């Protein structure tokens, strides 16, 4: 919350009622897939879950399940922090090889921000290109805009209504903190976000089928929506969706805040130039190192609060190379200046690569991803 | 019953006077409908705008709806539809009829399927009133919301401009109601704007809307009129109807959940006769002597009120009003008259409802272009 080393996610798990992703669960995931678990799991980035056990049972018993995650398109400007969940979702889809549903809440943002319907919709379609740039299989993923899809689904709105009937205003005032002063749109929005947790909201993909297990990978701050969804699921004859939580991507200023596009000073946008990335890291990445280089060589740095090192934790694939850096920074063998330099050498190509991928997705490609249709996945209807 | 003059002032609407009725006559070339001549449709909002438009040859459309609470519809439910069908013929305009299955699902102990099915059934009776299938689109919220490129978009726009406080004070909602109810008002509001029916008005957003309804639906539209400007749409005009009397009296409340509360559209010749005689509150005197001397009271006699809604011939209605008030006519003879009017009415409606085939209902509920052409150009 205010700790320089970030939030206490063990306390968070507790006051959230979720369960920790332990060694046991990570080994099971490895066993079930025969693949080495993604570094987000190995390193505690995706630290919490809800019913991942069930998802695994289903997967091992050849039962089907699908992925569902989303994005609030509040702007054309996305940052590196926004990529975490998507990066992991793309891994989950390749590893388990299941269909994916990605909700673009353009209506949410229209409701909450000073935006035009076309703006909101435009940001959804633009952000979709960035999501497509993460590598999702065009034949296994449906990226939809709430504004468009609501009007071209024989089952989506039906579920929204079912959910709306089972969630009182008091409940959402408690869960999300709404007040008598908010517009009725905001008050009923949670149902829109919950609805995609149920397979029959996507007839063109699951056609009336209502049992497919849903797995929702998302940043921990989205949990309240699905904590609510899980309570209503049984009440309306549907299965509870499973969750896989991720920690907040640290703001440049320090781990006590998540990177927020609101404050561009804390973000590294996917549209920043190599130069801008370098100067943002060098000038703004909070350092766990010592004040003078002499003191650094003598006492060493503190990785637990160093933002530059935390970023490496998310983007440096190689486990061994990261460890050297950790040890060398801690022993003072590596100066924060060199740590910084190392991070910049990881992000510049990360972001430049992403821009290259994004430039590749043409109007025709986006349109297809956003067209409801069968996802070359056969279900025992 | 209720003093509708004090209602007009409270609600801040306008009384339908003779000028307005004469104007409607001139604009339509028809004799104004008896509901109009007899004050059944007594209040309005902007009806003059609608007339200015029609006179200047601009277009306008009709919007009304039905809450499918049950498969059981009674004579009082037809009032706004009988009138609306008249307005459609007389002005010759496209009509949109909203079946709020979602509202009933939210408010009642029903399943989505039931609410929906009730909407389809009720739609049969609505079609039985004789609406032109080339000029009217009847839709289920549950279905249309899911296949319209403009309906949901308008709901969201409306939802952004109405706070919980607002609907709390208007509909009396509480922190305890479900979130579906808190936002439903926006759904009843949406069809007030033409671009909610892109298929029928070719994406026009400036088409004048006329909403004929029972005075108790006004709140939904006072709200709608309030937001219309805030989202660049013209506000809808209204024509209010009085409450239909409950058999037990113009004081008590009626319901589809009370077979003797009114005369249901499925009743037999015998049941109609039985109901009127046994349950129609009488404005007659306690004894025949008092009746002959001081006469009956038509202002509290439910049977007479009924005749006011269904007896077409003005002169005969007056002869009965006169004879009952003079005591010349006993309440038993009055009852007799009402029954001769109601039996053929329900009988005929039941006959036309049987002519409503599943494909007819489907065509009516199928979003499509109606037999009207609207142009919209922009480069
Ligand atoms: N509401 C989230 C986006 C979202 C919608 N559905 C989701 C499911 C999983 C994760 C995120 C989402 C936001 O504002 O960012
Ligand atoms: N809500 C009204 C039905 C309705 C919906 N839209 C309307 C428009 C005009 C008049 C009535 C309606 C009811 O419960 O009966």
């Amino acid at each position: 919350t205010s700790s320089a080393k970030g939030i206490d996610y063990d306390k968070l798990i507790v006051r959230f009622g979720s369960s920790k992703i332990d060694k046991e669960l990570i080994n099971r995931i490895e066993r079930a897939t025969g693949q080495r678990p993604h570094h987000f799991l190995r390193r505690g980035i995706f630290f919490s879950h809800r019913d991942m056990n069930q998802v695994l049972d289903a997967y091992e018993n050849k039962k089907p399940f699908y992925l569902y995650t989303g994005r609030g398109p509040s702007s054309e400007a996305m940052h590196v922090g926004h990529l975490i969940p998507f990066i992991f979702t793309k891994w989950l889809q390749d590893v388990f090889n299941v269909p994916l549903v990605i909700q673009m809440t353009d209506d949410e943002k229209y409701l909450w921000k000073d935006l035009t319907l076309d703006q909101a919709y435009s940001y959804a379609v633009e952000n979709a290109k960035d999501i497509i740039a993460c590598g999702f299989d065009i034949n296994k993923t449906f990226i939809f805009s709430d504004l468009d899809y609501m009007g071209m689904s024989s089952g989506f709105y039906k579920n929204v209504v079912k959910i709306q009937k089972h969630v009182t205003f008091n409940q959402v005032k408690g869960i999300f903190g709404f007040t008598d002063s908010d517009c009725i749109g905001k008050i009923s929005f949670p149902a829109i976000q919950a609805a995609p947790s149920f397979s029959n909201s996507f007839p063109q993909i699951f056609r009336d089928r209502t049992d497919i297990q849903c797995l929702i990978p998302c940043a921990i701050d989205q949990d309240p929506y699905f904590r609510m969804t899980r309570d209503v699921a049984p009440r309306i004859g549907y299965p509870k969706p499973a969750l896989l939580h991720s920690t907040f991507f640290p703001a440049l200023q320090g781990a006590q805040t998540k990177m927020s596009a609101s404050d561009p000073n804390s973000s590294i946008f996917l549209t920043d130039t190599a130069k801008q990335i370098k100067t943002k890291v060098n000038k703004h990445a909070f350092s766990g190192g010592r004040d003078t280089i002499e003191e650094h060589r003598q006492f060493g740095g503190n990785c637990d609060v160093d933002v530059s090192f935390m970023y490496l934790t998310f983007f440096l694939e190689d486990d061994d190379k990261l460890e050297q850096i950790r040890k060398d920074y801690t022993s003072g063998a590596m100066l924060t200046g060199e740590l910084k330099k190392a991070l910049i050498e990881v992000l510049q190509p990360l972001i430049a690569e992403h821009q290259a991928r994004r430039k590749e997705v043409t109007d025709e490609i986006v349109k297809e991803f956003m067209t409801p249709r069968k996802l070359s996945f056969d279900f025992q209807h």
